[PDB]
C-alpha cells in the first residue's frame, strides 16, 4: 500500500515482501531512500540522506546551502546542472539549448492497474490485484509536462515503472533520449547477470563483476532485439547461489532497439537504466502531442534465482497472456519442413498426415512453399495467394481433407518481406525501406517492407484476412528472417525521420491487434529464424515462440536452461527431429530427445513413415506419456533448476505440483566417464514429511520403484548407477523420474 | 618504412619492433590484417581475409558476392549498412538521413610530420625520424572529403593516428560524432587497465576482464579531464606483470571531455575506440569548412609494462616538451601556502631563512584585489596595496636582491560575484536565460569560447608580468549550464570544444611573448593531468595530498604513462593537514626525491635537529637531480597495490649509476627474511651498494650485477625499527667500481 | 535418541538438528551411511551402500563377494587388508607383523556420559542431557579389545567420539599409531579452514580449497600445542558466509 | 594434568590463569582447570583486533585475556587512541598493565569512567550473551563484533578502523541478532577525542543499518579510530 506522510514528503510503496522509499528534495526532484526487503512503516525517515562538503562540488540551491546531485540517489537524472555521470533524459529547445529542470507539482493515488494504449503491458483483472501512484512534474521555460507511474502488485513481489511526456505550450521540442527506468544503490559488491548468444546458441548465462565505469548491453537491429543480447538484466551478490541469497531483476517490455546500462562511479555508487536505444532516436513533439515509453518490471528475491524466475513465470503466465489461451493446454503437432523442405505435393502431404493420424498427432502444419512461385528462396513472398499449378485444389480443399481425416490445419506466413520476383515490386516499387542513391541490402535475397505507413498495412491485411476467412485454419506461424538496414521512410518529412525504426515496431503491433480480434479462435506462434524476437512482448499476442532452429538434445538443454531465467515453460517451443542432425551432424537416442522436448510444447518434425517398428512404438508410448503429464508440466507447477550445463557436464530439472502431490524430474549428461565417483541426485522443492513413491524405467536403448520420505530425497538424494546410463547410450544418457504422494 | 602493393592494393608500415598492415577492400573501405610484433615483408598477404555464409547476414555488394561489415575488421566504422555495432562517425544531412558511403580515392607517402592547426601534438625535428601515410576518401552523395593520417616513428615502437574532415560542396552537414581511431583484433583474451580515482586519490591502477558487451571510461566536465578517469587504457595478456609479456597502450592528446571504450561482440572480436565524448557535441561544417580531431598515440611492447612506460617517457620528454626546457633540470622552490593561508615582512624573513639552500620563492593566491577570503574578487588582477604598500615590483626586487628568484600564482578564467569585472560585464559568464547558475567554491566560470574576454584578461595579466621567472596557473571548478550568449541556436553544440581552444590560444600568446618563464599547471590538485599541456607547461602539481604514504601510491599509478620530471612533489609539515598522520623527514624526502623537489613548510618552528637534516637532503638533491630527471630509465619493482611494500629504481643510460628506494607501510613482528631484486643493471659488472643505516654508519660492499638480480639485497627488520616504525623507508646508491 | 535395527543391523543417532547412520558390514567393520541434517526414521536403508566391479580391486571376503575397502566409507580404517589410503591404527606384534582385523562382537546403550579417567573431557549434570553407545571389536590371533564410544548431546548439534584399547591376551603388542576419530564423505566440494600464526601473530584465519592428495596441520613441540597451529579444523561449502551455508567443525581436547 | 589436579583440589577458592609465552597452549584441554588464558603478549589494539577475531571461532569470549598497555607500544612501537584500546579490551577480561601515576586527570578521568562502564556491562559481555561477528579484518580494513542477550532486550556493538580515507564513500553499519519487530533505542557517545540517541525497529537496523559519518571518525583519531554503540529495548 502506497502511503504519504505530509510533513516530510515521503512515498512508501510496500507489500508483504518488498519495500520502496522516496523523498521530495529541496528542489522538485525525487530521491531514493530504500529498495529491498519489507520494513515496518515509520514516519520521518529523514535521518537517512546524509550530505557533506567536498572539493570542486557544484551545487544547485541558493547561497547558504550546498547540495550536489553527484552525491544523491535521484530517480530521473539529467545532465547540465551539476551531475557529471550519464543522464537519462535529453531535450532540445528552439534556442539550441539542452538544459531542463522539472519540478514537482502534484500526485494521484488509486488502486488497480490502467493501460498504456500504443504499447502492450501486463494488466490487473480485479481492483484488488495492484495499487498505483502517479507523480506529475512541470516545466516553466518550456511548457512541458512529465508524469512518472509506479505500480505494486499484491500477492506478487513485482513493481512496474514507466513514464509519459506531454507538450502544452507553443514551442516544439526534440526528445533525443528518454529512458524508462533508473535505479540507484550505494555500494557496488554486486555481479551482473546477462543472457548472451547467437543463432542456434541463444541466451547463454554470463556473469560479470562490477567495476568503475560503464557496463552495458544493447541492440541496434531495428526489426528485432536480435539473437545477441536479450533485454533482461540481473544484479546478484557474489555469494548467492540458486537456493539462497539476494537478487534484483529488471525486464523490459519492448521488441526493438534497447539499451540496458549499469554505471559505477568512483565514490562506489551504482546506477542502472533500461530503455530504448538513443542511437537514431529523436521524437519531435509539437503542441498538444504526447509520448509514452515502454514499461519495466522489477522483481526482488531473497532466496536465490529460483524464486525470482518462478515469480516471473507466474506473472507472465497469468497476467500477461491472453484470457483465451491462458489456462489451457497445448496441442501435439507435426511439421513437414525438415522432412520434405521445398519439394512436396498434395498427396505426399496426405500420406504424411495419414501416418501422423495413426501415430496420434493432433494437428498438421504446412510449412513454406505454397504460394507465388517458391521454386527456390529467390521468388515471390509478397504474393499471398495459393499456388494452383502445384496445388490444384487450393488451401480450402487441403483443410477440408485433413479435417475429414481427424486433424486440424495450420499455415506458415512471413507478412513483411518481399523479393525482386514478386508482384508487389513491379506494382509498388516505392513501398520498401531505403533512401535515394543508397545501395539496397539483401539478406537471404529478401528485403524489408515499410510498415511505418498504414497504406501498406491495409494492403497486407486485405489479403491475409481473405485467405484466412475462406478456409479453416486454426494455427498460424508468423515468421521473420531479416535485419533492418538503411532506415529511411519515403512517406515522411525531413523532420520526422527519427521515429521510423520506432514506428515500424508499432506497425507490427496493431496488425496483430487486427488479426487477433477478427479471428479469436486461431492460435499464433512467433518465430524469427529461431529465438531472435523472444521477449516479454508478443506474449500479449502470440502465447508461444519457436526457441531456436537447433533441435539438438545436446544443445537445446543448454539453450533452455539459459532461456528459463525469465520466461515460462509453456511458451518455449520444442520438437523431436531426425537422428542425423542437420546442425551438428551428431547421433542421439530417441529417449533423450523425448526427455528434452517434454519440457515445453511437444511436437515433431521428422517423417513418421520412415522409422522402424521398435522406434515407432516408442513414439506412440511417448505421445501417451505427454498426453498424461502435459497439464502438470504446463499449467500447474513450478520449475526448479538443480544442476547447470555451465561449470559442469550434467543438467537436472524438475516440476512439482503446487500442492506437492506430484513431481517429474530429469537427469542429463553430456560426455561419458569410467571409474568415476558415485552419484547422489539431490532434489528440491518437495515436501518434507510426505512419503513419495519414486519410480523410473531402465529399459535399454524393467521398472525400479521405492518409497522414501520427503526430506531424505532433499538431503541424501537418489543413487544413480553409471552402468544403467551406459545401457541408455553412453555419451548423452538421461533418466526421467516420477513421484506420487501415496 | 611504408610500402604499397598496387597489384594487391595493400599497405604495410613496419618498424624494428612493430608492424601495421591494411588492405583496400572490394569497396573503397579499409580492412586491418595485422597489428603487432614486426613481420617480414611479402607480397599477396590476401589469404588473411576470411568469408563465410551465415544466417541473418546483410550484404553490401551486388548479389553474386558476400561481404558483411558485421564480421570484418575495419578502420573507421559506420552504422546503418550491415554493421550492427556502435559506429565511429555520425552525420545528419538535410534529408534527415544519417547514412554515408565514404570510399577510397588516393594516397600520399612523405617523410616528416605535419602539424594539427588548432590542436597540440608531438613533432619531429628532421626528415629522418618518421614517415607518414595519408589516405583520402570521398563521398559522392554529399560532396564531402575525409583524410586519414598514420605516422610511424624511428627508434621507438610508437604509431600515431588522426582523421580530418573537409566539406567541399553546396550542402551543409552536421558531425554528431567523430572519433579519432578504432582498432580491431581476432581474440578476446585480454585485460583492460585503467587509472581511476578522485580528489586526493588520483590515478589508481585497476584491471578488468573483457566479457561480451561494452566497457568504457567517460568524462563530462567541460573544463578539465576530471580527477575520476584519465585518457589512457591498455590491453594486456593475463600472464604479464612487469618483465615478460605483451601489452598494447593507447593515449589521447586532449584536455576536455573524452570517451574511451572497448566493445566485444558474440564472435570473440574486440573493437577499441577513443575520442571526444559525443554527449552534447554537434559541429556544423558549412561550405568550404574543415574539422580536425585530436591525435592518438599507440605503443606496443612484448616485454611488459616497464618497456611500454619507458617508451612513453622518452617520447614525451624528447619530442613533446619545448626545446628550451628539454635539458635543464628543475630547481628547488619553497611555497608559503601551508605556512600562511592568507604581510610583506613575513614573506621577506621566510625568503631569507630559506635562502638553507632554496633556489627561488613563489607567491600564492591572496595578493590581488580584496581576496581576504575565498569569497572576494578573482576578476581583479592588480596588486593589493594594503598588504603590499610597494606593490609587486618592490616585493619582487626586495626578494631578488638576496639571490633568490620570484614567481606568482594566477587563476585566469574564474570570476567571483564581488569583483570589478562582474560589475562591468555581467553577461560575460557561462549560463542560460531563465535557468539557475550553479555556485562552486563561491566562484563562477568565464566564457573562453569568445574572444574579447581572452584579450581583456590578456592585457591585465601581461601588464603585471616585474622580474618574474615562474608562474603557477591554477583552475578550481567544473563546468555547468553550458550555454553561450554570443551565439545562436545553430552553434550551441560547439561551446565546450571552443572553450578548450580558447584556453589553448591564451597559452600560445603568453608563452610566445615571454619565453623565459617556467609555467606549472594545476587543477585543484592535478585534475587536468593529461598528455596535452606538456606542449605548454612542462610540469604539473600532481596532487594536493602531499603525504608520503599516499604519494607512494599516487605516483606509482601516475608513472604508467607520464614521466618523472613532470611530477611535482613537495615536503609539508609533520602532522599533515589532510590525513592527520605522523611521518619522519627522511622518508618524506625519499618519497619527494623522485619527481621535482620542493618545500611547503615555514622552516621556522622547525627544531635544530631537522634544520640540519634539511640542508643535507637539499645537497643530495642538488647532486642527483640530473640523474633522476634528465638521463634516467625508470623501473617499477614492487607495487603498493597487491601488496604491502613499494620499490622504485632509476638507472643511468650506459649502466654506470643507480638509485633505489624501498618503502613499507605497517610494522611487522616475527616476519620473514627480505630480498631486494634490482632490475636493469649490467650482469657482467661489479658495483658498490651503499645505504646510510643511521638511527632516526654505512654498509658498502661490492657485488656483481647478476647477484643483485637473481638473489637480491638482504634487508634487516631491525634496520626498519631504527628509522621509525610505520612508514619506514630505505635508500640505496649504486656506482660502478 | 539411539536406535538399533536388529533385522538390518543399523544404528541411528539423532537429535532435532543432526543425524548419524552406521551399518555393520559382512565383516565386523563398521561403515558410514550418512552424517548431516536430521532425517525421519525408516526400518531399512541398505541401498545407501553401493558396490561395483572395477580393475585392480582387492576383495576381503570369499570369492563370490566383491566387497572392497578402497571404495567404502569406514569408521576406523586399517592398512594391509585392501585399503591404500592413510590408516588410523597400527600395531606391532612379536612376530614383527603389522596386520590386524577387528570384528564386531557386541554393543551397549545407556543414558549419560562416563568420563575417561586419566584425561579431561566434557560432562553432563542430569541423565537426560546426553546418550551413549559403546561398540566392542575383538581380535582373535592377538587377544585384544577395541571399544569405540559415540555420545550425542541434546539442545546442541554436538557429537563426541573416542576409542579405548585393552589387552586380555598374553603377548606384547606395540601401538605405533592410534588416532581418535575418522569421518568420511562422498564428494570433495569443500574448503579447509585453519588458524596459523607465530609469536604475537597467533591464530590468523586461512582458507584453502581441497584438491586430490593430503593437506595437514601438525604440532611437534612436545611441551605445548604451539603457536603455529591450533588443534582445530573445519570443512565448509564454497558459498558459505557468516549467516548462510553449511559447515562442519572438529575440535580436539588435547 | 595431575599437578593441576592436586593443586586445584587442595585450594578450591583460587582462580588459576594459564600462559605459555603468550598463549601458545590455548587448547580445550586447558579450560577444565584454568578457566581463562592470556591470549598474546602484543596488547596492541590494531593487532588484537585481528587476533581475537581468529580466536573467537572455537573458544568463548570469557577466556580471552585482555589488557591496556603503555601508549608508546613495546612490541609494535605505535601510538593509538586510548578509547580504541579500551574498546578492543572490553570484549574479554578487562584489566590494565601500566602505572596509574603517569597520566593526567584528562587521561585518568577516562579510566575512572571506563572502569565504571566495564563493571556495568561485564555480566552481559561474559556470562549471558551470544557473539556475532559482522565484518572481518581480512579482505578489508573494518572490524565489527556484537553481543546480544537471550532475552533480545539489550545489545552492544563496535566498529573499528585501520587506515583513514579522504573523499571516500558513505557507510551503513548493518547488524543482526535482534528480533523482527521491537522498537529499540540506539545511543552513542560523541567526544572530540555529546550523545546521539535515536529510535528504530529491529528490522531497520538489519536491512538498512546505522549511518556512519567520516568526520565523526576523524575527531577520535584520524588514522586509527573506533566507535561503540549501546542498544536498549524501551
Amino acid at each position: 500500500a502506497v502511503i504519504f506522510h505530509e510533513k516530510t514528503k515521503e512515498f512508501h510503496i510496500f507489500n508483504r515482501e518488498v519495500s520502496y522509499l522516496m523523498r521530495i528534495m529541496e528542489n522538485g526532484q525525487l530521491e531514493n531512500l530504500y529498495y529491498g526487503k519489507v520494513i515496518r512503516d515509520k514516519e520521518d525517515f529523514g535521518y537517512l540522506h546524509e550530505e557533506a562538503m567536498r572539493s570542486q562540488m557544484s551545487v544547485c540551491i541558493p547561497e547558504p546551502g550546498i547540495l550536489s546531485m553527484q552525491y544523491t540517489r535521484q530517480e530521473y537524472p539529467v545532465y547540465g546542472t551539476g551531475d557529471y555521470r550519464s543522464p537519462a533524459l535529453t531535450v532540445l529547445q528552439e534556442n539550441g539549448s539542452r538544459l531542463v529542470d522539472f519540478s514537482y507539482v502534484s500526485h494521484e493515488i488509486y488502486k488497480g492497474k490502467k493501460g498504456i494504449p500504443p504499447l502492450p503491458s501486463t494488466y490487473a483483472e480485479s481492483e484488488d490485484e495492484a495499487e498505483t501512484l502517479e507523480v506529475t512534474l512541470h516545466d516553466q521555460v518550456t511548457d512541458t509536462d512529465l508524469v512518472l507511474t509506479y505500480t505494486i502488485y499484491e500477492d506478487y513481489p513485482v513493481i512496474t515503472r514507466n513514464a509519459r511526456f506531454e507538450q502544452k505550450g507553443e514551442q516544439k521540442i526534440v526528445l533525443e533520449r528518454a529512458m524508462s527506468a533508473s535505479v540507484e544503490f550505494l555500494d557496488m559488491d554486486y555481479e551482473l547477470v546477462q543472457l548472451s548468444g547467437a543463432w542456434s546458441r541463444e541466451r547463454y548465462v554470463k556473469n560479470r563483476k562490477l567495476e568503475m565505469g560503464i557496463q552495458s548491453v544493447h541492440s541496434l537491429n531495428g526489426t528485432c532485439g536480435g539473437a545477441e543480447h536479450n533485454p533482461f538484466i540481473a544484479l546478484k551478490r557474489p555469494q548467492t547461489t540458486e537456493n539462497q541469497g539476494e537478487v534484483y531483476g529488471f525486464s523490459l517490455v519492448y521488441s526493438g532497439n534497447f539499451l540496458a546500462q549499469a554505471e559505477v562511479s568512483t565514490f562506489d555508487m551504482t546506477r542502472v537504466m533500461l530503455g530504448i536505444n538513443p542511437e537514431d532516436f529523436s521524437w519531435e513533439l509539437n503542441q498538444g502531442e504526447s509520448f509514452q515509453t515502454p514499461e519495466v518490471v522489477m522483481v526482488y528475491s531473497d532466496r536465490g534465482l529460483n524464486k525470482m524466475s518462478q515469480a516471473y513465470h507466474r506473472l507472465y503466465r497469468t497476467r500477461l497472456m491472453r484470457v483465451t489461451w491462458r489456462d489451457k493446454a497445448r496441442p501435439i503437432l507435426l511439421n513437414n519442413w525438415e522432412a520434405t523442405y521445398f519439394d512436396f505435393n498434395e498427396e505426399k502431404i496426405l500420406k504424411i498426415a495419414e501416418k501422423a493420424k495413426e501415430a496420434g498427432v493432433e494437428l498438421f502444419v504446412l510449412d513454406d512453399g505454397w504460394f507465388g512461385a517458391r521454386n527456390d528462396d529467390y521468388r515471390g513472398l509478397g504474393d499471398w495467394y495459393v499456388n494452383l499449378e502445384k496445388l490444384p485444389d487450393g488451401i480450402a480443399g487441403l483443410s477440408r481433407k485433413v479435417e475429414a481425416l481427424g486433424l486440424k490445419f495450420g499455415l506458415w506466413v512471413e507478412l513483411e518481406m518481399v523479393n525482386k520476383d514478386s508482384d508487389l515490386y513491379r506494382a509498388h516499387p516505392d513501398w520498401l525501406i531505403g533512401a535515394p542513391d543508397r545501395f539496397e541490402s539483401h539478406a537471404r535475397h529478401q528485403h524489408v517492407l515499410d510498415f511505418s505507413r498504414k497504406e501498406v498495412v491495409d494492403y497486407i491485411y486485405k489479403m491475409i484476412a481473405k485467405v484466412l476467412r475462406e478456409s479453416s485454419i486454426s494455427y498460424i506461424k508468423w515468421d521473420m528472417n531479416r535485419y533492418m538496414t538503411e532506415p529511411y521512410s519515403r512517406g515522411a518529412d525531413a523532420s520526422q525521420q527519427g521515429k521510423v525504426m520506432h514506428k515500424y515496431i508499432l506497425g507490427v503491433y496493431d496488425l496483430y491487434t487486427r488479426l487477433t480480434t477478427e479471428f479469436p479462435e486461431i492460435l499464433f506462434e512467433s518465430c524469427a529464424s529461431g529465438g531472435a524476437r523472444f521477449d516479454p512482448a508478443m506474449l500479449y499476442f502470440a502465447p508461444q515462440t519457436w526457441t531456436s532452429d537447433d533441435t539438438d538434445a545436446s544443445e537445446r538443454t543448454k539453450i533452455q536452461y539459459g532461456t528459463s531465467y525469465v520466461y515460462p515453460v509453456v511458451s518455449m517451443g520444442s520438437h523431436v527431429s531426425a537422428v542425423p542432425n542437420h546442425q551438428m551432424h551428431r547421433m542421439t537416442p530417441i529417449e533423450t530427445r523425448a526427455n528434452v522436448a517434454y519440457f515445453g510444447t511437444f511436437g515433431y518434425e521428422l517423417d513418421l513413415n520412415l522409422l522402424s517398428e521398435a522406434e515407432l512404438e516408442s513414439v506412440k508410448k511417448q505421445i501417451a506419456f505427454m498426453k498424461e503429464y502435459r497439464e502438470l508440466i504446463q499449467v500447474d507447477g513450478d520449475f526448479y533448476r538443480l544442476l547447470s550445463p555451465f561449470e559442469g557436464n550434467e543438467t537436472a530439472w524438475m516440476v512439482v505440483a503446487q500442492d506437492k502431490s506430484r513431481a517429474v524430474a530429469a537427469f542429463y549428461q553430456r560426455m561419458n566417464k569410467v571409474n568415476a565417483s558415485w552419484i547422489r541426485f539431490k532434489l528440491q522443492g518437495l515436501d518434507a514429511g510426505t512419503l513419495y513413491e519414486v519410480s523410473c524405467d531402465m529399459a535399454p536403448s524393467m521398472v525400479k520403484t521405492y518409497r522414501a520420505y520427503g526430506d531424505e530425497l532433499m538431503q541424501v538424494g537418489i543413487p544413480i548407477d553409471r552402468e544403467d546410463l551406459n545401457k541408455k547410450g553412453g555419451d548423452f544418457a538421461s533418466l526421467l523420474y516420477t513421484l506420487k504422494k501415496v
